């Protein structure tokens, strides 16, 4: 029917067979660049802020403020204009001002921290704001809020469910807040109650879950799969559930993802040619051959134009 | 269920209702931006393939042919990539750096002509190209072939109709080929019999559909509403089912887009800017208060960044 603004638009994204990947078709994508402002993270950004007013913490009046240096601050910021919150964001001044004109025509106020100061800058900084009124402002805090991995319980683990007939066996997804994996998770083995393979996603240049789940140093270091690999282990990430992780270097997301552009005709992010190599990778072992493998692309690659990807 | 590839993957795409447009609710858009390649152009370039293919004009092995602009190139270039095609487009050498990259990307064989010849020089190359092997080589020509307001036929005129229950009483769309007026049109009004009010928008600049149906002198002129006022009367604009025409200046297209952004968390091209502020102008006349006008936006603004809009 009709939604009442843009924030209910979210989801319902298709799923499309591979045709040069897997073994015999193996190989489904869910193609969550299929959303509104081009990510998985419309759905965080819209219950996230749904959540927190039907709770109370956000209302009339009262300003979001958020530290963003992805995809949930362009989430917030379409989520904000939609449903008519100010919102402000915090950011390292290093970002691309095409991402700062994309947010200031959103309408957000956007507060550009020191260049040195990285993430965790921008994060002081929101934490700053929100500190000088606190009755004023409201942080969602994508990593730790469980609206984010509640959103994937209703609505992307279902989408897989109803779309497969139930006959999904794998969900192979990257995980930055582990938002995704740990809802879609949740649906599947609990509400729907079928044992399928959870597997997690992480830069082979930061596997702090492989290394957290080996007993080993954790040792986190830079990488290219934007949207993955935060350097720690996430609250919204629930490691009950998962039951392998998949390592992925840069260079393999990157030409993974320009394979599924040239070759499937799907425009998707590094982290989605990551998440695409990690699952062929399974669809070529006999002990796969005849699961269904769904594989979560968390963004489109119109979004990467100026990066590595082009 | 699960597409055989990403061109089956075209439409069903939202309608939001607009908050700070129109009286009381009465406008709706429906968000084209929500397709694979970003655009309407997806459902043409899936259908013009999938008709020559059972026409028998498309076969294994033949390459495609086309001279593009705009976002038939990119829809094109994704079904190609998806259904297996070689392609080449023509273009003036002119075109951005980011298209080239991206229809590079998509595995398009890029020819790029002369500067100074603009279109006619590409239409001409193509054409070129076409006649040094008839036998190796399909040109689709987006503004004759009826394959394009086919599909809007069989899918956006569809989905308006059970999206609004049969309420819709206005469609108002920007015309470039005329393909998406005439489709949804045909189908709301011929296969549900609904004598809806189809409203086809230009440019003010450029107003040759308006000057036809006046009997004036044909005069085109240059504007910035790209995807529209191609100067010509296409072959696929079905003048029989144009109830009123609205002409739309570039610089409100641009303002009004950018409201959409700002006020409504909707990120859409300039032409999604024209068609919003000429059934606005609809919206607020007395005569369509109790009216539900369906609003087309043919394209997405991440692919509008380097441009006036933002």
């Amino acid at each position: 029917a009709i939604y009442a603004d843009n924030s209910y638009s979210i989801g319902n994204t298709p799923l499309v067979r591979l045709k040069h990947f897997g073994h015999n078709g193996n190989v489904v994508v869910k193609i969550e660049g299929r959303n509104p402002s081009y990510s998985v993270k419309c759905r965080i950004g819209a219950n996230m802020v749904w959540q927190a007013e039907k709770d109370g913490t956000l209302t009339k009046g009262k300003e979001i403020v958020d530290a963003t240096s992805g995809n949930t601050g362009i989430a917030l910021a379409y989520v904000a204009a939609a449903r008519g919150y100010k919102i402000t964001l915090t950011m390292p001044e290093t970002m691309s001002l095409e991402r700062k004109r994309l947010l200031c025509g959103l309408g957000v106020n956007l507060v550009l921290t020191e260049g040195a100061k990285g993430m965790k800058g921008a994060i002081a900084k929101a934490e700053e704001i929100v500190a000088s009124d606190p009755s004023r402002y409201v942080m969602l805090k994508q990593f730790e809020n469980p609206a984010n991995p509640q959103i994937h319980r209703e609505t992307t683990g279902p989408e897989i469910w109803k779309d497969t007939d139930g006959k999904v066996d794998v969900v192979v997804a990257g995980v930055g807040t582990g938002g995704s994996i740990t809802g879609i998770s949740r649906a599947i083995k609990l509400d729907f109650g079928k044992q399928i393979t959870s597997v997690a996603v992480e830069p082979v240049e930061s596997p702090v879950i492989s290394q957290t789940l080996a007993g080993e140093e954790v040792k986190p270091g830079p990488h290219k799969i934007q949207g993955i690999g935060a350097g720690f282990i996430p609250k919204n990430l629930d490691l009950s559930i998962i039951d392998r992780v998949e390592t992925v270097d840069s260079d393999t997301a990157l030409a993974t993802a320009r394979r599924l552009m040239a070759e499937e005709g799907i425009l998707a992010g590094i982290s989605s040619g990551a998440a695409v190599a990690a699952a062929d990778r399974l669809a070529k072992l006999p002990e796969f051959a005849d699961k269904l493998i769904v594989v979560i692309l968390p963004s489109a690659s119109e979004r990467y134009l100026s990066t590595a990807l082009f």
